[PDB]
């Protein structure tokens, strides 16, 4: 390996060897199917709202987000690049795709296939990723380095459906070699969307773009239709030229069909025929190829950039509506534009890589840091990309100030902006984009006082249900199936109209949302405002015996969504004292009088109860009415954290919370799996695993990590960082169970998981506040 060091990869990179196997893969542990894409994953390529593309490891275009709250797991053979080869003197060259694996079926049978073991390796740090090549039969070494311009504070790059490949290729060698790289691409105009004739007007055509100092050379890979719908558009690869290279294209090749139209030109000398070729296709599927050659002497290296962009304007969901994506601000709504997407990034690339750079430098560049840490910080963030993004500028056929948007909670369970949820997982929005946060809390905001009298069966118990009532916080916006944003709680398993904590989590991420942008945004705790109180006002209501808390019911009313809770729960019950001191404090921004009283009053006889009924002596009880009412819960003091977070001081004795703290580090982690695997959500106090349900036995890696930031600010940096550690083993370690880019909900002590591509881990962020 002598190309690492002409390229810059941070230590602090995930790595796995191209083509690697994994023997200790984890697999779903429920009973109903479950997604399982295997452990060959990679970083995501795509921009928010964009829809992602998941190139793997073993260099595959498989895991496909284009759809958007879709997840599509299949390699689309034809997307790939190769490379060729020819010392000088010898009388043939060599030619490989750059490609861990071959075809299922006979399509593209005459390329060749299976890039060999040990030759090669992968990296990750979102939104970087990279692939080296170091291969015996292959002289010249080769790295590439993929990304796409996630940008935190920018909300116009960050949009974009493109991605860059940036190639170096260097000659350690004592002799010339003759090098070609091709980047190949699959019409893929009917991927998704059209319910017939799939490939019926597919076409391509070949653009040169030149001008002093600038060539590009692009592949545009579209539809003779004009229509406006959810499967049209383009998609788009090209190159831009550097001096010392030559560009070749092959406009039309047949994907379904045996490849040799393509290969028998780049096999022999790695140049392409130059065949342009507008002709549209009826049932066979077609691509395109963009090549470059160079010749590279005895320690000669050379960059060349590749790009790839689609344009696909629309996105439709199951309930029929259709909406603009974000970056059709930027670039225009008719999806013939895929071309001007790709050109804006092969021009300005560099400029893309000094912004990653900028962002990621001051984590970084802190050595007090551990390098796992920072694996784990960055490369969680890919599911703000991967997970479903909905990003709108405007429905199709309708102009608004603002531009709605949702994550889904993830794939298994389609749900966007789940709040129980985002309560964790929101941390990188309000960090790094914070208006993004602010629209969505204004989302939620508006639904406050909406009311939906039809009702819904309740899966738990199969009692029906009003859907939405007035004053209480909807669980979720909708879900892709249906109608985001306009369709609310499409979550139907539990009412959540009775859940305990949506109202006062919905308080807390107003109150944090003000205070980790600066303290200076009275403007969006004056439209949340009334939102808060009602909300508040609602929650008192479920007060059944006047100790100052709601009452939790004995069945599963929160985010804990089948393991019940009974009376007053720590867990709810000090998310009820947090938000009642957050409310407190809006009401003295805003010089509501009336309103600091009242929550005043309420929360110092909800904080007297709250201690009286639940302080053990060691640790906070779980609840006051349920069989285990004494077990060890993990997150018992989320409130308190979130306090912590938001600067509202002790809601509970400082020393009370550190003994739980305590207490849980040694319990709930150091007695499951010796530590090394998270925080178990609940256990005995005799040191065993509480059994009442299969929640109690799971970790959850968004409750570990946000543990995790709790203990970190109470001054428990061991602790904070030995919890943390657990979770980013078994996600990403050779020892762990092959998470990586799909980091789960949960899992159990035998390592196999439920949910996996989940938002609430995201939560390692509050480790950074
Ligand atoms: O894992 C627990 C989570 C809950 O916290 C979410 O509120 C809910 O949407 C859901 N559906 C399935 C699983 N879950
Ligand atoms: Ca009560």
């Amino acid at each position: 390996d002598k190309i690492s060091h002409k390229i810059d990869i941070p230590d602090s990179a995930w790595t796995i060897g191209i083509g690697e196997k994994f023997k200790n893969a984890g697999h779903p542990n429920v009973k109903y199917p479950m997604i399982d894409d295997s452990y060959v994953q990679g970083a995501p390529l795509g921009g928010f709202g964009a829809g992602t593309i998941g190139r793997t490891y073993n260099g595959g275009f498989s895991r496909w987000h284009l759809e958007i709250g879709k997840n599509k797991y299949t390699t689309v053979y034809a997307n790939q690049f190769s490379v060729f080869q020819k010392v000088e003197g010898n009388k043939d060259g060599v030619a490989q795709v750059l490609y861990a694996g071959e075809p299922e079926n006979g399509y593209l049978s005459s390329w060749k296939w299976d890039y060999p073991k040990e030759s090669g390796m992968y990296y990750a740090l979102y939104p970087n990723s990279w692939y080296t090549y170091t291969n015996k039969d292959l002289p010249v070494q080769l790295a590439v380095k993929q990304f796409s311009p996630i940008i935190p504070y920018n909300y116009k790059e960050t949009s974009y459906p493109v991605a860059v490949f940036k190639w170096t290729a260097y000659n350690p060698t004592n002799k010339n070699v003759d090098v070609s790289i091709m980047f190949t691409w699959q019409n893929m105009i009917g991927f998704f969307g059209k319910q017939v004739n799939v490939n019926s007007g597919n076409f391509n055509k070949i653009i040169k773009d030149k001008s002093k100092d600038s060539e590009i050379v692009a592949a545009v890979m579209g539809n003779i239709s004009n229509d406006n719908e959810e499967w049209n558009g383009e998609y788009s690869i090209g190159v831009k030229k550097v001096p010392g290279v030559d560009i070749s294209y092959k406009a039309k090749f047949v994907t379904t069909g045996d490849g040799s139209d393509l290969w028998h030109e780049f096999s022999k000398n790695g140049i392409l025929d130059n065949k342009d070729d507008e002709t549209p296709t009826k049932q066979d599927g077609i691509g395109s190829a963009i090549a470059v050659n160079f010749k590279l002497q005895p320690g000669q290296t050379i960059e060349v950039p590749f790009a790839l962009s689609w344009d696909l304007p629309i996105m439709k969901f199951g309930g029929g509506d259709k909406w603009y994506k974000m970056y059709t601000k930027y670039f225009g709504k008719n999806g013939k534009n895929s071309f001007a997407i790709l050109k804006e990034a092969l021009n300005n690339y560099q400029k893309w890589e000094k912004m990653i750079d900028d962002w990621q430098k001051p984590i970084l560049s802190n050595k007090s840091k551990p390098d796992w840490y920072k694996t784990a910080l960055f490369n969680e963030l890919y599911y703000l990309a991967d997970g479903g993004t909905a990003w709108e500028n405007g429905k199709v056929g309708e102009k608004r100030t603002n531009n709605m948007f949702g994550l889904l909670e993830c794939f298994d369970y389609n749900y966007y902006e789940t709040l129980d949820v985002r309560f964790y997982g929101s941390f990188p929005l309000v960090m790094l984009w914070p208006d993004i946060e602010k629209q969505v809390m204004r989302q939620f905001a508006d639904t406050i006082n909406v009311q939906d009298s039809s009702e819904f069966k309740v899966g738990s118990n199969g009692a029906m249900a009003v859907k939405k009532v007035q004053g209480m916080i909807p669980h979720d916006l909708g879900s892709s199936y249906a109608l985001p944003w306009i369709k609310i709680n499409a979550y139907d398993w539990q009412n959540p109209n009775i859940w305990k904590d949506l109202n006062s989590k919905y308080v807390l991420l107003v109150y944090r949302d003000y205070v980790l942008t600066g303290k200076t945004d009275k403007e969006f705790l004056k439209y949340t405002w009334k939102s808060v109180k009602t909300a508040l006002d609602k929650l008192k209501e479920m007060d059944k015996d006047n100790d100052g808390i709601p009452d939790n019911e004995g069945i599963p009313d929160q985010t804990y969504d089948t393991w019940s809770m009974k009376g007053t729960s720590a867990y709810c019950g000090s998310l009820w004292l947090a938000a009642l001191k957050a409310a407190q404090e809006i009401g003295k921004v805003l010089k509501d009088n009336e309103a600091y009283i009242k929550y005043n009053e309420w929360y110092k006889i909800a904080q007297q109860n709250f201690e009286k009924e639940l302080w053990n002596g060691e640790y906070y009880n779980f609840d006051t009415e349920s069989d285990h009412k004494d077990s060890i819960m993990a997150d018992q003091l989320a409130g308190q954290w979130y306090a912590d977070i938001l600067r509202l001081g002790d809601i509970l004795p400082k020393d009370h919370v550190q003994k739980a703290l305590k207490k849980i580090y040694e319990f709930n982690v150091m007695k499951f799996e010796n530590g090394k695997m998270g925080a178990v959500n609940g256990m005995r106090p005799d040191g065993i695993v509480d059994e009442s349900d299969i929640q109690a036995q799971e970790v959850w890696t968004g409750v570990t990590y946000a543990l995790a930031s709790f203990m970190k600010y109470r001054g428990m940096t061991e602790e904070a960082y030995n919890t943390a550690y657990g979770v980013y083993k078994m996600t990403y370690d050779k020892s762990g169970k092959g998470y990586w880019f799909r980091t789960p909900e949960a899992w159990t002590k035998d390592g196999n998981y439920r949910a996996s591509m989940y938002m609430r881990p995201l939560s390692i962020w509050s480790m950074e506040v």
